[PDB]
């Protein structure tokens, strides 16, 4: 059944789709020979999550969803797993990951039509549960980056489309996570309470959508979800990884009036610890990086719905050419990997980098 109570991930299966599969035997296996070649295949099956990154992406999204009620009449019981981003004046703190919407040429209401069209596929397919994140980045860069021109001229329409994501997306076969960043982002403890009661106030504002189930954190991001050792780079914050992360802002959302509130964390890169990372803010294609923690909804945690691979391990997470568009200078830095391509494009050596330093090994 669709339908759902409690924890989404129970009950079903994720879908590891076409796309990334197409990817990693096309652009990486080709390159690659022997034991690594084997290694990369097996990859492929892990289950990660879909970006809609463009509205040129839905109808990918039907496609995927067309794959999954094939397999579940087949025999089998999939769930789908795509990424709700494309933000009116996107990526507003960095330059990397500026969206086809722009605030100023009427993005608000072509937000809204993309909205509308991601609702009409889910609506076409009620017989598969659908698991949704919610605008990468987005809430966490108002918290803390209003000090950025783009972010401050965003607040208002950042707040109305996602409200307007989180009602039309209210449907009996969906489950929503706001992304809520990481450790290193609003896991600080001078951060918490701020980032609590925003959250709070968008479940609030919406009507508490009951699809909408809580937040994913670490999304595109490095941070160990259990690790014992405070990592140098992360001194002076006694959130160190994600667990902790979750048990804190957890019962600050409830303080807040959002009871209930569940969690899952990105772990798709966060294979090796501490990573290659020379200060904690670093997120463009840092060094010293694996996979890591296999999604699954058996978490041990109270809190943790599932380990979920977000971030597709192999795509770029923005260009290290500083004579090409959208270049941003944390992508040059020493703890960046180089050449890099565009954000979203096959970064060959990164996700060899990723399988050499796997934990679970596939090698
Ligand atoms: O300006 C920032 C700052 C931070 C940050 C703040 C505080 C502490 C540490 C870091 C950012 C952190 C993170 Cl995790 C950011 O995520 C990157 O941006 C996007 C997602 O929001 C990713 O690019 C997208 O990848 C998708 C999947 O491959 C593609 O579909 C899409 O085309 C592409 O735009 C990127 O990989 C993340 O690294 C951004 C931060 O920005
Ligand atoms: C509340 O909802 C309205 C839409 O009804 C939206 O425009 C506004 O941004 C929301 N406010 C907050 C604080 O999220
Ligand atoms: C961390 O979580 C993983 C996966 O759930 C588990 O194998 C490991 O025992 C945990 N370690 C600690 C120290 O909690
Ligand atoms: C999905 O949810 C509905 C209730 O909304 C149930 O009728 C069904 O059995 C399944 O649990
Ligand atoms: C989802 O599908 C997998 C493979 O069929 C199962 O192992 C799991 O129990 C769930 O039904
Ligand atoms: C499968 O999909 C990937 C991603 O679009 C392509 O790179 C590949 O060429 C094939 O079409
Ligand atoms: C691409 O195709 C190859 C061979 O069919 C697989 O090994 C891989 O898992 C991916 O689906
Ligand atoms: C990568 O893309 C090629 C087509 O360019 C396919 O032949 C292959 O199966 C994989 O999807
Ligand atoms: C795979 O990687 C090799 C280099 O290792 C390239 O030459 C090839 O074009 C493909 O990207
Ligand atoms: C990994 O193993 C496969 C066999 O499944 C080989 O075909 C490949 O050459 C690599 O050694």
């Amino acid at each position: 059944t669709a339908t759902y109570s409690g924890n989404p991930f129970v009950g079903v299966t994720p879908w590891a789709n076409a796309y990334y599969a197409s990817e990693v035997s096309s652009l990486a296996i080709p390159s690659l020979t022997g034991a690594m070649a084997t290694a990369a295949a097996a990859v492929a099956k892990v289950p990660s999550f879909m970006w809609l990154d463009t509205l040129d992406k839905t109808p990918l999204m039907e496609q995927t969803l067309a794959d999954i009620r094939t397999a579940n009449k087949n025999g089998g019981n999939y769930a789908g797993q795509f990424v709700v981003y494309d933000l009116p004046d996107r990526d507003c703190a960095a330059l990397a990951s500026n969206g086809e919407y722009s605030i100023a040429d009427g993005g608000v209401a072509k937000y809204k039509n993309y909205i509308d069209t991601i609702r009409q596929i889910v609506v076409e397919y009620s017989d598969i549960r659908t698991l949704l994140v919610i605008e990468p980045a987005s809430l966490a860069n108002l918290v803390t980056n209003l000090g950025t021109p783009k972010c401050a001229n965003a607040q208002s329409a950042y707040l109305e489309c996602i409200n307007y994501a989180v009602t039309q997306l209210n449907l009996p076969n969906v489950a929503m996570y706001l992304d809520a960043g990481h450790a290193g982002w609003l896991g600080w403890p001078a951060n918490q309470d701020p980032a609590a009661q925003l959250f709070a106030n968008v479940y609030k504002n919406a009507s508490s959508p009951r699809a909408l189930r809580g937040l994913a954190t670490n999304v595109a991001n490095y941070n160990g979800w259990n690790i014992t050792s405070p990592p140098s780079y992360t001194q002076g914050n006694a959130v160190y990884n994600e667990k902790l992360y979750i048990h804190a802002i957890g019962p600050l959302l409830a303080n807040h009036g959002w009871s209930n509130a569940f969690f899952i964390t990105d772990q798709g890169r966060s294979g090796k610890q501490p990573t290659g990372q020379q200060q904690w803010g670093d997120w463009c294609n840092v060094i010293g990086t694996g996979f890591g923690i296999r999604p699954s909804a058996n978490t041990g945690d109270s809190l943790l719905d599932s380990f979920v691979w977000v971030k597709p391990g192999g795509e770029c997470d923005g260009t290290s050419d500083s004579s090409a568009p959208r270049f941003d200078s944390h992508c040059a830095l020493p703890d960046a990997l180089q050449p890099a391509p565009q954000a979203g494009a096959w970064f060959q050596a990164y996700f060899v980098q990723l399988l050499t330093n796997a934990n679970p090994s596939f090698l």
